């Protein structure tokens, strides 16, 4: 990408005019002015810009501050004043597809100068301009997205009289419900620009406290949380899709006093010593509405600490009680599933060759039938997951399984219908799949589901990285097993699955080596397996002391949280009800009364904390 | 339950009354008072509370305090003295279960204000009202106990000057030995809201302290620690029971000096440089009462922080002479039950098919005398801990054992007497469960009994989870690999049992798999068998890199503390002879006259401490 600004590298004249407001002297511009009346051009022209980006005059004098003061800017408002075009230059753009629409105020309000800003829009430039490059998109390797606006770029910035003169000037006030091409207003890029180190999260706490607060100043008609960008999403919402927690805690639990006490949504109702009574606000923070901040937090986020945003509360409180209102639906799926399984067992079991037989074929169309309608519901939960199917796919893989193990019996079903002896194998592979996808029903309990999410340690990459190794290794010397046994001076190492399984039987500890006279090249088999044996030993002991150097770290205990993140995966898996019995779900808290007529259904949290009420005493 | 307070939230008439005095206007409150007169009514009445809970509207003056004060508590105080009532308000209290009793004296404390409750009980309040509902029990969620009166909240609150004023105030003294509906005086009330957080700690120390000693003052005569509640227990022993540590602690070791000398316990004795001679005080702290520290710490508490107890002193030291007093009693009991064990394994191994056949009968006789002897002694242990049999159960776990073999042994006496040819698997399981509780004498010794509790560490609920989650697997390859190999084209995986022994004898190393062509589908029972390894290996894996990383994580080493809480156990039931001779027990210490005619029978400690004496120094 071309660069912006470079001190040494080349991109009136161009050139003249260039380094004369580089440098910026007010004097020598003069002489300029009439040579723009006799060939009837202007300053905007291709000629007069970077041909390739379209960076003008007055974007190099606002990108060059002499300690963010430059004398010359309005002379070129003065120029383009009387230079007889219609239109301006501050509302002039760049149109290279990096810095697409990159004005000049950008550049004004980038470099922290409240004077140039100042003097640019008390002039008449523009506050609405989308800067929308390559550059100002996120998610690429050297990027800024800001939100494509100038009052985004000057909140996201820190620069805080340049808000508030941009919200508050006589010229042009700045839209604080205004959007870029994505959809988003300044809230939801204060939430994109936002990371997880405790200062960002300090200073993006700190400017939208700041920025909501002006909102309620200048716009209190209208609410600046409650809009959407182009995908839908509040700046909750947001927060929660994109992963940033700590502004997404922030604005779960958000307490102000007096005047701004309307846009607060954690609300005291009492308190007695150590024991306080918070109301929280449910707006769009439970399952009831469509798309809310439970279900993006479950089933929309693709972060790491997804599973630290079900701890917080009213997170907490509302998973506590769904989950107490549905455990014994959760119990009664589990037996379903393990009268299934048991059917599923004794039906396998009593199988005949290749009034008793009777009651097998019940069991049969039993099985049939519970293979369809698992296979059915699982097709159900994956139609409505088809927006995001590597998100049902990154943390909650029993759902494949739960599908897998129903396509499998269902296929085997209908090859023992049609007549042929291969349905066995695919019976027994889904026999061993259900016992095996029993253990999902392990989260409902508190004390073995900790241990379930807490058995899962080793990485399934870190375990099939080894396999490729150890695959390696075992094919190598199986293939020089079989072609030194090949010959003789009953006889082993003679196929290499043969042989493969020999070697393998090492790892297990049944492994035999031996000094076999059978052989010809007895002394070198014998070496050839004393080696395979030293070097699978120190291949098995790296990747346990590797392993467990990686694991062993005295890392934070996640246990409880994603065992919780699981709990809320499953209970709003299950508030939706079956494919067949779609139910109503509850309106989760007390619609109250708060302030100014704005009725919040607000669900009431009751929560002790001796340290809390201790350092408050 | 009901908010208290709600401020927002719908719970003179009833809402014009309450809303003029959550304001608080001394004078719109003018035109009430006749009102009460002609209708006969007055202002506890259920029309003009919340009928629900009864909070009455000097509950809500109370409750809403203009920065702590409130300019209209006096003017109803002075509508309830002539609103012609023969009883009061200021004694009425709430009726629902959860705020039953909740008075507005206890309001008038917990927000703080001296001015409302000098003016509450300057105007005729009771000061011993027992705030008794479930809001006010311990061990529920969203509770507070603070003691159930008034100046057990002011103390429980840190409020100085309101328990100095309640305890010294001419209109009404509060009772500093009064009680709860429990029994609980306020000693016993700072110790249940205790916690082992050091700043939570070094409060209720400072408030017990204090109280103490403004004990001293008011009450001298009767001694404050001496009372006991409905379950017959000091603030000591309460802390002993309740497993707070730290101001159990400091009750043990005290020390004042001045006028405050008679009440401590840790009197010195002398100095000598770094040697410092203490004279703890045995008040109820050692085995000769019915029902002290010792028996409390052991057989009473249910904690986790109970085995750090016995670290200190004067409790190191008592538990010292009293294991160096017993311990030849202990290994006398480790040799008698060597013996009996010998004639076990030497009956057992001599035993006949189904002079020597009378010495085996002589063996066969002892046999049962021992067992009935251990079977009698076993249930008096457990006869005299019939209160707390989950206090048996939670960490000796070799009471059971013994219980157990001496049963099985005593019932494969009688199956031997009885004819019956199913004595002999009894008497083995007697035999493997006498040599595996030899094993429970090995606290006696100093290095192996640290070993021993140091062995411990695997959980015993995590090594059953792990048996959950392996029974699972190997169940359900078992019955896949019987039903795959339920046909030919010797014969292995023939019944469940023998497949699951056969699935078994990998985990311990013996396990085969073959290519076996007597099989059908022999690819899918090889493969079948190869999924099996990997995955019984990955779950091994995951156990032991879990299982280690739980464990080596820099924790304490308790396991000094433990093994000197299981000699505790060992000295304290041994302490009462055995179920025949019921020994009587030494008076530990010797009887001191110290201070005023109050002799202690004290117990002097000998300790040394380089680090203390040079920072005295
Ligand atoms: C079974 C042996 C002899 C021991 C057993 C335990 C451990 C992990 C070390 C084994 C061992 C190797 O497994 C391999 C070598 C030589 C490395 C070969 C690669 C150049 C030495 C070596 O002591
Ligand atoms: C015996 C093998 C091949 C190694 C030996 C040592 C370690 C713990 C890893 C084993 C192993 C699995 O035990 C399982 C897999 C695949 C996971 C199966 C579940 C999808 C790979 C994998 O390298």
């Amino acid at each position: 990408p071309p660069p912006m600004e470079s001190p040494f590298q080349r991109e009136f004249d161009r050139d003249r005019l260039f380094s004369v407001v580089s440098r910026g002297v007010p004097e020598e511009l003069t002489g300029l002015l009439e040579y723009l009346r006799w060939n009837s051009k202007y300053l905007t022209d291709s000629a007069y810009t970077e041909g390739s980006t379209g960076k003008t005059c007055l974007m190099k004098a606002v990108l060059n501050l002499q300690d963010g003061v430059n004398a010359c800017i309005m002379p070129l408002l003065q120029i383009d004043k009387d230079s007889g075009n219609p239109k301006l230059l501050v509302n002039a753009q760049c149109t290279d597809e990096f810095y697409q629409g990159h004005s000049a105020l950008h550049i004004a309000i980038e470099k922290r100068s409240l004077q140039c800003v100042k003097l640019l829009v008390e002039n008449g430039a523009d506050v609405h301009l989308r800067a929308c490059g390559r550059f100002f998109q996120k998610h690429q390797g050297t990027c800024f997205y800001f939100g494509e606006l100038p009052l985004s770029l000057a909140a996201c910035t820190k620069q805080w009289d340049v808000v508030t003169y941009l919200l508050e000037n006589p010229h042009q006030p700045a839209s604080l419900e205004a959007t870029d091409s994505l959809g988003n207003t300044v809230l939801h890029a204060l939430v994109m620009i936002a990371d997880n180190s405790p200062e960002n999260s300090a200073l993006v706490i700190h400017m939208y406290d700041g920025l909501l607060q002006m909102g309620a100043r200048l716009c209190p008609t209208v609410q600046l949380e409650e809009i959407s960008n182009h995908q839908g999403l509040t700046p909750l919402k947001l927060a929660a899709k994109e992963g940033k927690i700590e502004i997404f805690r922030h604005i779960l639990q958000r307490e102000f006093s007096g005047p701004y006490q309307p846009l607060s949504r954690k609300f005291t109702e009492w308190c007695y010593g150590p024991v306080r009574v918070s109301l929280y606000d449910l707006s769009s923070v439970d399952s009831w509405e469509k798309n809310s901040v439970l279900e993006i937090i479950a089933f929309h986020c693709k972060s790491p600490n997804r599973h630290r945003m079900v701890v917080l509360e009213p997170l907490n409180k509302l998973l506590q009680e769904k989950w107490d209102r549905l455990v014994s639906r959760f119990f009664f799926n589990f037996a379903c599933y393990l009268v299934y399984m048991f059917i599923f067992t004794v039906v396998a079991y009593h199988q005949p060759s290749l009034f008793g037989e009777s009651m097998l074929l019940l069991g049969h169309i039993l099985i049939l039938l519970g293979g369809i309608y698992l296979l059915l519901g699982q097709l159900w939960y994956f139609w409505r997951r088809r927006l995001f199917i590597w998100i049902s796919f990154m943390d909650s893989y029993f759902e494949i399984l739960f599908l897998l193990q129903a396509l499998l019996t269902v296929l085997s079903q209908v090859l023992r219908f049609m007549e042929t002896e291969w349905y066995l194998p695919l019976l027994v592979l889904s026999l061993v799949l259900g016992w095996l996808n029993l253990l999902y029903y392990t989260r409902g309990f508190q004390h073995t589901g900790i241990y379930s999410v807490m058995i899962q340690k080793v990485i399934l990459r870190d375990l099939l990285r080894f396999l490729l190794v150890y695959l390696v290794f075992l094919f190598g010397f199986a293939v020089a097993l079989v072609s030194l046994s090949r010959e003789a001076r009953p006889a082993p190492y003679r196929s290499i699955l043969d042989a493969s399984l020999e070697l393998f039987k090492f790892t297990i500890g049944m492994g035999e080596l031996a000094f076999q006279e059978q052989l010809r090249f007895r002394g070198v088999v014998l070496l050839l397996l004393l080696a395979y044996v030293l070097l699978t030993y120190v291949l098995l002991l790296n990747m346990l002391i590797a392993l467990m150097s990686e694991t062993v770290n005295h890392v934070a205990d996640n246990s409880w949280s994603i065992w919780k993140l699981q709990k809320a995966i499953s209970v709003l898996e299950m508030e939706n009800g079956y494919w067949w019995c779609r139910r109503k779900k509850h309106r989760e808290g007390r619609l109250l009364k708060v302030g100014t007529p704005d009725e919040r259904w607000c669900f009431r949290v009751e929560e002790v904390n001796w340290a809390a009420w201790e350092k408050t005493l």
